[PDB]
DNA sequence: CACATCCCATAATAATG
DNA sequence: CATTATTATGGGATGTG
């Protein structure tokens, strides 16, 4: 009755043998799929990730928005699915805070919103020490330094 | 500068051939 | 063994107030 990870602090259990094999590779950092483009040298855990990474070198964007007048092209279906919400107005990711009730178009936009309630500032400036809500805010303060 | 917002890319999960 | 699909994740870039 195996398929429980046995590394020291993990205590996780799996269902599919391939997902189990993936998990073990992350513990070992076993990245056997290497990008052959000159000067890149990045590596990945599975062949699928290398194939998607290649689109950063050959410019393929196979997923197109069919909104009239838009025709924008994206490297993953998931990104196109997010983009389409600017034409549909769908905001399916809802803030479950007590009195907020705000919705968002992207899952990650909700993540960046939850720090407004928690009040945390996870992004730090390595020079001065100021603390920022988002990384982009930290970077425009870095452009003020240099 | 704090945000929401739209764009970009990889990690992890899940299931199938 | 292998491939495919979708979600989860999070940084980059920007325009408003
Ligand atoms: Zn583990
Ligand atoms: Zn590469
Ligand atoms: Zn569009
Ligand atoms: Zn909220
Ligand atoms: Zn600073």
């Amino acid at each position: 009755k195996k398929l429980k990870c046995t590394v020291e602090g993990c205590d996780r259990t799996f269902v599919w043998p391939a997902h189990f094999k993936y998990h073990l590779k992350t513990h070992r950092n076993d990245r056997s799929f290497i990008c052959p483009a000159e000067g890149c040298g990045k590596s990945f855990y599975v062949l699928q990730r290398l194939k998607v990474h290649m689109r950063t070198h050959n410019g393929e964007k196979p997923f197109m928005c069919h909104e009239s007048g838009c025709g924008k092209q994206f490297t993953t279906a998931g990104n196109l699915k997010n983009h389409r919400r600017i034409h549909t107005g769908e905001k399916p990711f809802l803030c479950e805070a007590q009195g907020c009730g705000r919705s968002f178009a992207e899952y990650s936009s909700l993540r960046k919103h939850l720090v407004v309630h928690s009040g945390e500032k996870p992004h730090q400036c390595q020079v001065c020490g100021k603390t920022f809500s988002q990384s982009g805010s930290r970077n425009v303060h870095m452009r003020k330094h240099h």
